[PDB]
């Protein structure tokens, strides 16, 4: 198991959610579609942990794998303009590299929001530190872990 996977696992245990297990998929895995097939889930069940910056501070957005973030709603919700964060800041804030950001274990705890469509499943799969690592959890757990606020975030 990769250093990233191990890091997310330790983070889950330190939070009291040690029963959730980080899983490692075949090197040949890098898109959300690939990840979902490997574990038998729909792409909408994959959770993307998107980080953005604002003059206030940085925020976290958990989006269904089948939706793309509507920056318009995200901003009126946050109350400030939001802009893309480069690679360096993403790692500096979360402690992980873009493309594999998990919803927990961040160096900087971030206010969070959860795509209401994710509550639509019995369980979802979040990133485990790299494109080829995931861990499943029910939406209820994801919310308890992130302390995220449920919200309407996708483009319609």
């Amino acid at each position: 198991l990769s250093p990233s996977a191990r890091r997310v696992q330790g983070a889950l245990e330190t939070r009291g959610f040690g029963h959730l297990k980080v899983v490692e998929l075949p090197a040949s895995t890098r898109t959300a579609k690939e990840a979902a097939q490997a574990v038998g889930a729909e792409v909408g069940q994959i959770v993307k942990s998107l980080a953005y910056g604002g003059s206030k501070g940085a925020y976290l957005f958990l989006v269904s794998g089948k939706n793309r973030l509507d920056l318009g709603k995200a901003a009126r919700l946050v109350g400030t303009d939001l802009l893309e964060l480069d690679k360096w800041a993403v790692a500096a804030l979360t402690g992980f590299a873009a493309g594999g950001v998990p919803p927990v274990g961040h160096n900087t705890p971030l206010p969070a929001y959860l795509d209401e469509d994710l509550l639509g499943y019995p369980e979802v799969w979040a990133a485990g530190g790299t494109p080829r690592a995931l861990f499943r959890a029910t939406p209820k757990e994801l919310l308890a872990l992130t302390g995220a606020q449920v919200a309407d975030l996708k483009e319609g």
